């Protein structure tokens, strides 16, 4: 079992360059429109606290340099869409993918394809922590880096880079612009909330080790779903929902163990103290990470 | 931030084909009018035994091969094996062949992997070229003709073609020339790789990669010669640094500050003691499929 990305080719068609000025981000070119982070109309006066509404009057379509390489897209309109830009552009991007825009939850993972000047120089496995924040890898002119998932040629988008916060962990946005976390798009220092470990990953781990055959830290007793979160809190791992059960359906019954009978074991690691080759619970590999990599 | 990173894999995804012979599929690489694949593809199960490969392609014709890229036929109109691999020509030429090169890549050296299973991409992973000439790898059934590669500057040196997965679970490959890296042969028996080695120089530009990203517990006063360090490197089945890779960890050393044979004398405290229950970028092992490259390519 390793951690992989998706093919970024569907999104690598779709990465454009932005530039007010002389600053320069990544856009995403979807149809005709191009979605990019707002910060691109900021100069180094307006980024402490910067007035976007009153910044974007005094932009206009003529503002704007999208590029696709060094060809100019030429913008025929603009407007503002929480922290992003929406700029309609004159050209139908023809390398546009099926895509959905979509607002993952704490625990999921994404490819990041990381961008600079529009160019895409990487692309790497991301999971959506708890705290709302990502431990990505980026560089200065990254933001307006995507993250997305692809399921039957659909790319399904997650992700826009705005941030790295003090510790070195990443914030964004949902590609309508809504910070994930309690960010905002400013030049100040953001501390994110006290992290958790993705309980619905570590359980899915466990049942990728019992797949493989490594099942010692499997128990015969149970536990109800409530008596587990209790103790899981006292632990720092996240509380399960009616959600997250349902999702370990496939491997629960794959390797013939109750969900619960598996949290019961996780409860016991968790009060008591290798599991696939390693001596800490990876908690970046989602149940459908496992299943679909069997 | 430090993580591992694969190449963009649009400029392969644009090259890889279904190549069918009979019953057996596996996947090619199309560029220009050839397709590259796995030549135990002419193989039915029973061939795949104990292959005499002259014998079996001598028995093929044109018409024996079905190339489809995506869902269209591409009609073969010439075949020859190279090695352990198959070039067959095709009637078209691939429009979307980036600009390429065949390399053969020296161990230790990284390359991004694109599995593909019935000519359609699925992952994209960063893989090592072992000393003992194999590679830790994620495969499965159909993922044979799957291709590793790295990109610099819209040119995408391919180095690797998957063939083999070895009892332990490691990888066997070719080359685009279709030699085999190491003492593998593509038959079906179960085969053993040398005893491996780590990658000396890697370790050391990830403990340089740690301290750019805040983690310096391992840093200490301790000072070492280059040969001192050597010995004991060979000691604990690490490989010896010369002094070419020496000055290759030069720019991380002025980065950080940290002289090398310093950061030697970190790693041979590291090898000498362990980490204590200590993590370093959250990993409890020494980690050598980062090179000073890839390492720069990120922190800088
Ligand atoms: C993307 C901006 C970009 O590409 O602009 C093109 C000119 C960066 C992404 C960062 C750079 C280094 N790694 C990353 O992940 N975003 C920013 O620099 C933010 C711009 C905001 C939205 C206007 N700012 C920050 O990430 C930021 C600012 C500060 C602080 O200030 C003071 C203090 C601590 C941390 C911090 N982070
Ligand atoms: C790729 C072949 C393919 O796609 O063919 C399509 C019909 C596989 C890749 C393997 C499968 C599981 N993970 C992988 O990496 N290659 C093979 O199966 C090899 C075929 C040879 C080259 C003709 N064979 C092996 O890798 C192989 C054979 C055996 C053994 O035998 C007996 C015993 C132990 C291990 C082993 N490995």
């Amino acid at each position: 079992f390793r951690k992989m990305a998706f093919p970024s080719g569907k999104v690598e068609g779709c990465m454009v360059q932005v530039t007010c000025g002389t600053t320069t981000l990544n856009g995403l070119w979807l149809d005709d429109t191009v979605y990019c982070p707002r910060h691109v109309i900021c100069t180094a006066e307006d980024m402490l606290n910067p007035n976007y509404e009153d910044l974007l009057i005094r932009k206009s379509n003529h503002s704007f340099l999208v590029q696709a390489g060094n060809v100019q897209l030429r913008v025929i309109g603009h407007s503002m869409q929480n922290c992003l830009l929406r700029l309609k552009v004159d050209t139908s991007n023809p390398k546009t993918p099926k895509y959905k825009f979509v607002r993952i939850q704490p625990g999921q993972t994404f490819s990041v394809l990381a961008c600079y000047n529009g160019s895409p120089s990487g692309v790497y496995q991301c999971a959506m922590r708890p705290n709302h924040t990502i431990k990505g890898s980026f560089l200065n002119g990254s933001c307006g880096s995507v993250g997305f998932n692809i399921d039957y040629d659909c790319v399904s988008f997650c992700y826009m880079h705005h941030m790295e916060l003090p510790t070195g962990v990443h914030a964004g946005t949902d590609l309508e612009g809504k910070f994930y976390g309690p960010f905002v798009d400013r030049q100040t220092a953001q501390a994110a909330g006290t992290d958790t470990t993705i309980t619905l990953n570590v359980l899915a781990w466990l049942y990728a080790a019992v797949i493989n055959g490594d099942r010692w830290f499997l128990n015969r007793f149970t536990t109800t779903l409530n008596d587990f979160n209790l103790v899981a809190m006292k632990y720092n791992y996240e509380p399960l929902t009616q959600d997250h059960v349902d999702i370990l359906g496939p491997l629960s019954a794959q390797t013939g163990i109750a969900v619960l009978d598996m949290c019961a074991a996780l409860k016991e690691l968790l009060q008591n103290g290798t599991i696939l080759g390693s001596t800490i619970l990876e908690d970046e590999f989602t149940p459908f990470d496992v299943v679909r990599q069997c």
